[PDB]
């Protein structure tokens, strides 16, 4: 679980950077190879980095970024694999001739890693475009497990108490009327991730106040289909964003449906 200063270099190249601090690319270097890094670097930031490291440890799966270790130094050190193409939302933007079995394809890879999450009973609260990072064009990865928790044994919810900056625009009605995270809350991020992949980064409920997304969704309404937007994958956005959890489509479902849609539009 620990890593050695002196194995690990740390460039000037910034990948980003939250309340936690910043994120940096590095290189670490292996029995014979050295591998290139993403690196988390900072008593609340480091009770929260060693919950997140404890989180990524026990997870292991193709479709999310691994953890490789932490390290003490001037500061606390969460050290993850590297996805070099970057966030998905900001990919798009900046790809406009992208095409839709593409984003097929790609969500349906967030789709199977998330149900392995949903396997493994972990949350992931925060699951959006921008925390999708691309290692290739061809193969997507879920990060940020700032705010995932592992699900106690005996239930199938994590109950919040006190809170802070909560992405309310990606948040199920329950999470936001009784503060309660399951996986069927992750899969209603997952249906307005959906929305952001196949408006090409577009940001969802635009130019519109938290509490003005609640009124509308209490309306029953949703946001409309995006430009080229398959009606099969529009469906599946709409079926991830019913309102009663126990009606919801779980992350299993939502692969399978995603994973049959993908090789029917490869079929052409």
């Amino acid at each position: 679980v620990y890593l050695d200063r002196k194995l690990l270099t740390l460039e000037d190249k910034e990948l980003g950077s939250g309340n936690f601090g910043t994120v940096k690319k590095g290189y670490y270097q292996m029995k014979k190879v050295v591998k290139t890094v993403a690196v988390k670097i900072l008593p609340a930031l480091k009770d929260e980095l060693l919950a997140e490291a404890n989180v990524m440890q026990q997870l292991d799966n193709p479709y999310i970024v691994r953890m490789i270790g932490i390290c003490e130094a001037e500061s606390w050190m969460l050290v993850m694999e590297m996805a070099e193409l970057g966030p998905l939302n900001k990919y798009l933007q900046q790809n406009r001739h992208v095409k839709d079995k593409n984003i097929i394809e790609l969500v349906h890879q967030v789709s199977m890693g998330m149900k392995y999450l949903e396997e493994s009973n972990f949350v992931h609260r925060d699951l959006a475009a921008r925390n999708v990072l691309l290692v290739t064009q061809h193969y997507a990865k879920i990060s940020d497990f700032g705010l995932s928790k592992a699900l106690r044994a005996d239930e199938n919810y994590y109950k919040a108490q006190t809170h802070g900056k909560w992405p309310v625009k990606w948040y199920a009605p329950e999470c936001i009327n009784y503060y309660k995270f399951s996986s069927k809350s992750d899969v209603w991020s997952f249906g307005v991730l959906m929305w952001e992949a196949f408006s090409y980064g577009q940001k969802p409920y635009r130019g519109m106040k938290g509490s003005e997304v609640t009124a509308m969704l209490e309306k029953g309404e949703r946001m409309g289909c995006p430009a080229g937007c398959p009606r099969e994958m529009y469906d599946l956005m709409n079926l991830c964003w019913t309102y009663d959890v126990e009606n919801r489509p779980g992350f299993a479902a939502v692969e399978l449906r995603l994973r049959n849609y993908y090789y029917d539009v490869v079929n052409e």
